[PDB]
């Protein structure tokens, strides 16, 4: 019985240690499970079995229990090395390349949301990317590739999931971060070339002339593409001189950067990987001609990629729904998908796709089974909703602090938040506080200030919210899980999977 394991541990340790029944695994003659301490919420690994298995873990022994010969009990902490050995014994706890099947990325800014994300994918065919954070997010939350992957795998171990998952090195720019991500075993690298994306509506004409002249002297794009026709499906696309000049000015050094990154990956990653190229940064929606140019330049240079992240028409602001003409969205999506199949095939990636419910149907029609969708912030928003539900004074303080940090934390993104429409909370009854994580502007304000709240210090050195927030989220674990899981499952449902 499980209850007699809990009683064995309690009598031999003096701690109420409750077993996640879904965590128990049995490989060879050994047993691995997770337990939660109901006093402080800390979680621990427990290994039950032979002499040499239990030896390869850093842990304190609790004695030998009759099993079914006697088996040693070893309680252990989830540091990186114990987790490495656990991934040896439970070999599904390792990230794997996704392929040309559809995928969904549930990024976790907090490191405690993976089991809920697992519950969301239950019953659905859609490759899950469970370890997904950007260099910027990890910079703002004090984490790294290793810690993000370890958190994701700890969550998987809790859930009991034995299926495939992925680890996305989101929005990487410089080769040293790529190298760190290679060392941590990540399976997809989403490379960002924005440092070299050149918005044509900002620069002076002369600078654009100079940049194009350099790129054309170095690569001679004119004689390769000028007046070249591309007959994709019904449509015919012609590289007229002007359109080609502006495509080159916008994307040339960016493609140089992406080639450099892909070559770095060929020279240094022995293990399998796949690659996502991000074109999301352009303010203008990506033209079909620019799509053609980018994919053809990547092919000509030998760059293997699996995911292309176009900047599609419309508005893609964080936390809120897609704004724009749904039928232009539909038609340009037909364009981009039809071109992707002839030039590839490959997957289209929807950066900042969290909560764009209206676009999903169009995406699940033309994109079909070759889609990727990336969500990280919405999980944090649902977590803050749980916080407001159970610690409303904490949410009140966070709300004021966030309204304050908003201006500095938004100058690094791109939103049209209407601060006038943020409800006045001094009147709102603690019961209704969660409901304003339904009002779009408050959604945005909470969304982009996550780093400030998560790292805000006091004078005496204490943290304003971090500790209280994690305590609250631990005390109400299944609440948190249900919220996050049901929202992500809303996503996957509307996406046709
Ligand atoms: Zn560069
Ligand atoms: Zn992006």
């Amino acid at each position: 019985d499980r209850e007699m394991l809990e009683g064995y541990l309690k009598d031999r340790l003096g701690k109420v240690l409750e077993i996640y029944p879904a965590s128990v695994k049995r490989k060879e003659d050994a047993i691995f499970f997770m337990v939660k301490n109901r006093e402080d919420g800390e979680k621990y690994l427990v290994v039950i079995g032979s002499a040499d298995v239990t030896e390869e873990f850093s842990g304190d022994y609790v004695g030998e229990i009759a099993l079914e010969a006697k088996s040693k009990v070893k309680i252990s902490e989830r540091n990186h090395n114990n987790l490495l050995v656990l991934r040896q014994y439970l070999p599904w706890l390792n990230p794997s390349v996704c392929g040309k099947r559809s995928s969904f990325g549930t990024g976790d800014r907090l490191g405690i949301a993976t089991p809920a994300h697992v519950k969301a994918f239950e019953g659905k065919e859609c490759f899950p990317f469970l370890a997904q954070q950007s260099v910027r997010e990890m910079s703002r939350t004090g984490r790294n590739w290793l810690s993000v992957l370890d958190d994701a795998i700890w969550g998987i171990f809790e859930s009991g999931y034995e299926g495939a998952f992925g680890a996305d090195a989101d929005h990487v720019k410089d080769l040293e971060d790529i190298k760190t991500a290679i060392d941590a075993g990540y399976t997809m690298f989403t490379i960002d070339p924005s440092d070299h994306v050149l918005d044509p509506s900002t620069i002076d004409k002369a600078a654009a002339e100079h940049v194009f002249f350099e790129l054309n002297e170095r690569h001679d794009f004119l004689s390769k593409y000028e007046e070249k026709v591309y007959e994709i499906g019904g449509r015919k696309y012609t590289f007229d001189r002007d359109s080609l000049i502006e495509t080159v000015i916008t994307y040339g050094k960016a493609v140089d950067h992406v080639e450099k990154c892909y070559l770095f990956l060929k020279e240094n990653n022995r293990n399998p990987f796949e690659l996502e190229v991000s074109v999301d940064e352009t303010s203008t929606p990506t033209t079909p001609l620019a799509h053609i140019f980018i994919v053809e330049e990547l092919k000509r240079r030998g760059v293997v990629f699996t995911n292309l992240a176009l900047r599609f028409v419309g508005e893609w602001q964080k936390a809120i729904d897609y704004i724009g003409d749904l039928k232009e969205l539909d038609s340009t999506l037909a364009e981009h998908a039809a071109i992707a199949e002839v030039l590839g095939p490959y997957k289209l990636s929807l950066h900042s796709g969290s909560d764009k419910f209206s676009a999903y149907p169009y995406f699940a029609k033309h994109v079909g089974n070759l889609f990727h969708v990336k969500t990280a912030g919405t999980s944090y928003l649902e977590a803050i909703r749980v916080v407001a539900r159970f610690s409303p004074e904490l949410y009140r303080r966070i709300h004021e602090f966030a309204l304050q940090r908003f201006e500095k934390d938004r100058a690094s993104y791109h939103v049209t938040t209407d601060l006038s429409k943020v409800p006045d909370i001094s009147k709102i009854p603690d019961s209704q506080l969660e409901d304003l994580l339904n009002e779009p502007n408050t959604r945005q304000v909470i969304h982009i200030t996550y780093g400030s709240v998560l790292t805000a210090r006091n004078s005496d050195g204490s943290y304003l919210f971090r500790d209280e927030l994690f305590k609250t989220l631990s005390e109400h674990e299944r609440e948190h899980y249900e919220q996050v899981a049901s929202h992500i499952r809303k996503h996957l449902d509307l996406l046709g999977v």
